[PDB]
């Protein structure tokens, strides 16, 4: 093994590689959403900026796991980054609801990773997830829930002023 | 009696202890309201901030009466702080209407305290109430009346944009 | 359930509501102590300031749990805040000893909450307690133990200079 | 009458002249105390400074009443300023206890003046007393009560370190 490797189970190494792919996938989904909102027939520039920011954060989530792999003496194994489920995200509300589902799916993956690290007696990996990932996910899910609630109450997507005003106020 | 006590009737001392409890109760009601508005299914962050500010002001109202008790040589007697009437405050409009009723009830208690201080020939206590409490209550009741009127006219709670826009403009 | 809720057991939600009440109770105990020390027949202004500061910290402990409840999609359920065990706290030493007992009781409640979160496989809640509560309690208990030791050694409460000098030096 | 005089009863004018004399008397008592504490066989320089400050405040209390008399169209009538009851004030504790008795006697005089102004339907004079005198007296009596309590508990006047340490800490 690597002369740095210590208390680092091969199953943990493999699960970190799968999580890297999921974070890169999330970045790509948010990039897709960002450029949907800058279409001439959508033109919600603060929705665009919001999702572009989220995309860049997901790349940093991927990089911190890649750094962890190297720190612990594992070997990064990259896989294809699947295209998102849609190019046409339909509305500001629909994109927010899809983001919320994505963030809960990423959270479930992180909770499974934490359970595996716990089973393998890897407190360093548990602390890493608890310090950089699990509260970030709770905050992200709460923010998206807030946004979905306001957009639904305002009458999105069919009420003509709702997404326009949410874009200016909340995302401005 | 306390070597500081002078012209301070036991009935005034007792009424000050009851007012301390009412101010602490008002703080708790406003704390409850603040955290209702930060629920994921309410998510009106400026309503939240408004009521949190009101909560902290009520604690200062309680503390100034506690200080008065000590200044005059009375003895503070604390009682349970009752839970608010609701955890679910229903809407921005309903919370504002409940706040308005609370502030008029607190005002009536202060007016009764002033009448008692007058009956007991306690001009220091009358001046204390007139300087720190009675105009504060008039201003608070007027502000809440303004807010209720605007929210009703805008169509709250059922008009989808009303509480959202009041939160951004008036409470922003 | 709330569209944000994930891996959040109803027993954890209920235990968080009980902890909120205990933090609000601790705030009230420390408020009582603060205003005992500003009585004309006690007049230890730095003891007063010390306990007032502790009171305000406990309100922030309550608020962070209220925020956690909302973040995780639980529902805050407030209860009466019981009055403290005493209005007359007897001496600087006695108040410090009562504070030490309170902080150990709050610590035991937090340790039980951590054990419950562990049993329910809630690493987010475990990390929250470990990050914001458990070391805060250890530091608070140690500080109060230091203060009790010095006051006992100095001869409090009966040695006429002891609480006066502790107030000026240690709490000044 | 004076072309300014309005709603100003001769009994109020006379009571203001008596209060002017009492404030000038209080200034003289505090001047006496200040210079007792700078004797070579007393030499408590912060007790001296404390009472000198109180003396100068009493002169300002006298001047504000003299200004009120002129503002309302009354005529100032000065009388002898009686010497204080003692040149030898015995101890720091005894001077503080005598100051406390003086301030309660001045407070009783002000409360009688307020009752007279009330009987004569003079709200300007009532407000003047409530704004500049009655809370000043409550604060002064409370401070002196605090000081007396600490000096008694510390063992003054017989405990050799008590007045020395109170002078350095509390009055420093
Ligand atoms: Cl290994
Ligand atoms: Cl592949
Ligand atoms: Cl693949
Ligand atoms: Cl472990
Ligand atoms: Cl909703
Ligand atoms: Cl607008
Ligand atoms: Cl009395
Ligand atoms: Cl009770
Ligand atoms: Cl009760
Ligand atoms: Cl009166
Ligand atoms: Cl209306
Ligand atoms: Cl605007
Ligand atoms: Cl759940
Ligand atoms: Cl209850
Ligand atoms: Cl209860
Ligand atoms: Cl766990
Ligand atoms: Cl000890
Ligand atoms: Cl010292
Ligand atoms: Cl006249
Ligand atoms: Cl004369
Ligand atoms: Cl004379
Ligand atoms: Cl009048
Ligand atoms: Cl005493
Ligand atoms: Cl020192
Ligand atoms: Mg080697
Ligand atoms: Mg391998
Ligand atoms: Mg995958
Ligand atoms: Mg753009
Ligand atoms: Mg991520
Ligand atoms: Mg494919
Ligand atoms: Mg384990
Ligand atoms: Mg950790
Ligand atoms: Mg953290
Ligand atoms: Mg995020
Ligand atoms: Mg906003
Ligand atoms: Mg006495
Ligand atoms: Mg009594
Ligand atoms: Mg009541
Ligand atoms: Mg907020
Ligand atoms: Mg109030
Ligand atoms: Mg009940
Ligand atoms: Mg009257
Ligand atoms: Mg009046
Ligand atoms: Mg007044
Ligand atoms: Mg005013
Ligand atoms: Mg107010
Ligand atoms: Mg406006
Ligand atoms: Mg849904
Ligand atoms: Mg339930
Ligand atoms: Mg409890
Ligand atoms: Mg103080
Ligand atoms: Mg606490
Ligand atoms: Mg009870
Ligand atoms: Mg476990
Ligand atoms: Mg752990
Ligand atoms: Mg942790
Ligand atoms: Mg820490
Ligand atoms: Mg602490
Ligand atoms: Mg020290
Ligand atoms: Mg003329
Ligand atoms: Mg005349
Ligand atoms: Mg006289
Ligand atoms: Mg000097
Ligand atoms: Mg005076
Ligand atoms: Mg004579
Ligand atoms: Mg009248
Ligand atoms: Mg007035
Ligand atoms: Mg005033
Ligand atoms: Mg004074
Ligand atoms: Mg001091």
């Amino acid at each position: 093994p690597s002369r740095v490797r210590q208390n680092f189970h091969p199953d943990s190494e493999a699960a970190i590689n799968r999580q890297i792919n999921l974070e890169l996938y999330a970045s790509y989904v948010y990039l897709s959403m960002a450029y949907y909102f800058s279409r001439d027939d959508v033109a919600l520039n603060n929705f665009s900026r919001y999702f572009l920011h989220q995309s860049r954060e997901e790349t940093e989530h991927a990089e911190k796991l890649m750094r962890l792999q190297n720190q612990r003496g594992g070997r990064i194994r990259l896989q294809d980054i699947k295209k998102p489920e849609q190019d046409d995200w339909e509305s500001g509300l629909h994109a927010m609801e899809c983001a919320l589902l994505l963030e809960k799916n990423v959270n479930q993956s992180l909770l499974e990773l934490h359970a595996l690290a716990s089973d393998k007696g890897d407190p360093h990996l548990c602390d890493f997830l608890e310090t950089y990932y699990l509260n970030e996910q709770v905050k992200s899910i709460k923010e998206l829930g807030d946004h979905v609630h306001n957009l639904v109450k305002m009458g999105a997507p069919d009420a003509g002023l709702a997404e326009y005003l949410f874009d200016t106020h909340t995302l401005g």
